[PDB]
């Protein structure tokens, strides 16, 4: 049997989705899956973690990278989402880069390093109506993002003739992801990517990778838009329906690719005849969609069967 190791923390390993893929993964005959526990994972050391042939791991709050970077490194699996860069993903600056780096349309940005240390030492000048930041121009509307990307808040400032203030995002709390603030300056402490503002037609575009070839996307109520969340029946989120065209295709590819991520989760917005990624995530499901779960398992376990049923001496084609 193929063993495929399943390691994160239990709010994921044990979620409706990751229960919904992995009972079809092990519809496939020769794979066995097993979910490390939670336990596991933080207090033993990988000495002792069960082992696989395959290993599916993701980085959430709380969850010891290194743990797993080190458990990698010592039985060597084939690993489907690779661990380093999900140190990386952690970090906005480091996305962006890599986005660059692949040819990747993005918003224009620029990045204000404050340094814990020093009193007021950083290059940014505020004007009404726009900042600088190292010298670069930004009008309002501008986008200011906490350079961690576990950090959801995301702040939008309006023009003077749009009435100012600022919008402030934040996690999801029930009917809400946003509010207005009449405060027109920008935070003062922390570090910070600024960023155009892509004017979209009010919804974000969600992208979900299974390998560079498979990309399921969805598209949900800007929650800068208002800030209310449009919620269905049984109280989820709003979803609508998209379809990638062929340079979105592409673009999913090159993402999937470019942060070796097979699963993975990204954000686009359909701006000026464009499509720009303005966020990576790494390790993320499609939720409330059965054709979902049964893709990604199927091409999960082919993915699987094509790297390893040769060493196991396994019939596949
Ligand atoms: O918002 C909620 C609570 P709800 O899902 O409304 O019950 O869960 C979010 C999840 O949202 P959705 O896709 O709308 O279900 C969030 O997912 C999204 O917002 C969609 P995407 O993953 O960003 O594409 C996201 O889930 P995944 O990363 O597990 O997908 C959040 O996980 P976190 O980032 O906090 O670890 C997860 O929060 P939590 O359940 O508190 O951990
Ligand atoms: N450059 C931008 N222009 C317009 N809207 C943006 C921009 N960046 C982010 N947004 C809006 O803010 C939301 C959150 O920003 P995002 O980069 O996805 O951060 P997070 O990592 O918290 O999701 C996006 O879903 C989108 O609606
Ligand atoms: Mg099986
Ligand atoms: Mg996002
Ligand atoms: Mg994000």
């Amino acid at each position: 049997q193929i063993v495929v190791g399943i390691c994160s923390m239990a709010k994921k390993s044990k979620s409706k989705p990751m229960k919904e893929i992995l009972e079809r993964i092990s519809l496939f005959k020769y794979i066995t899956v097993v979910v490390f526990e939670e336990e596991v994972i933080l207090n033993e050391p990988v000495e002792n973690w069960p082992l696989c042939d395959c290993l599916i791991s993701f980085h959430s709050k709380g969850f010891p990278l290194d743990k797993a970077v080190a458990y990698a490194k010592l039985r060597n699996p084939f690993v489907i989402n690779d661990l380093n860069m999900q140190y990386l993903i952690q970090d906005r600056r480091e996305v962006y880069s890599i986005l660059q780096a692949e040819g990747i349309l993005l918003p224009r940005y620029a990045i204000l390093n404050r340094d814990p240390n020093n009193p007021k030492e950083c290059n940014l000048i505020e004007g009404e109506d726009h900042v600088e930041v190292n010298g670069e121009v930004f009008q309002k509307p501008f986008v200011e993002k906490p350079v961690s990307a576990e950090d959801h808040n995301v702040y939008i400032y309006y023009p003077t003739s749009a009435g100012g203030g600022s919008q402030r995002l934040f996690r999801k709390i029930g009917s809400r992801s946003s509010v207005y603030s009449p405060e027109s300056n920008v935070r003062k402490t922390g570090s910070y990517i600024y960023e155009e503002f892509m004017p979209t037609d009010g919804t974000d575009v969600k992208v979900y990778t299974v390998g560079p070839d498979y990309a399921h996307a969805e598209a949900r109520k800007s929650p800068a838009l208002d800030g209310k969340v449009e919620r269905d029946s049984e109280g989820k989120e709003v979803r609508y329906p998209v379809i990638l065209n062929a340079r979105e295709k592409l673009i999913a590819w090159k993402v999937c690719l470019a942060f070796k991520q097979t699963v993975c989760g990204f954000d686009l917005l359909r701006a000026n005849g464009q499509s720009y990624v303005c966020d990576v995530n790494g390790f993320s499901f499609v939720k409330n969609s059965m054709k979902y779960y049964d893709d990604c398992a199927k091409i999960l376990g082919n993915i699987v069967m094509r790297e390893l049923a040769p060493q196991f001496h396994i019939p596949w084609s």
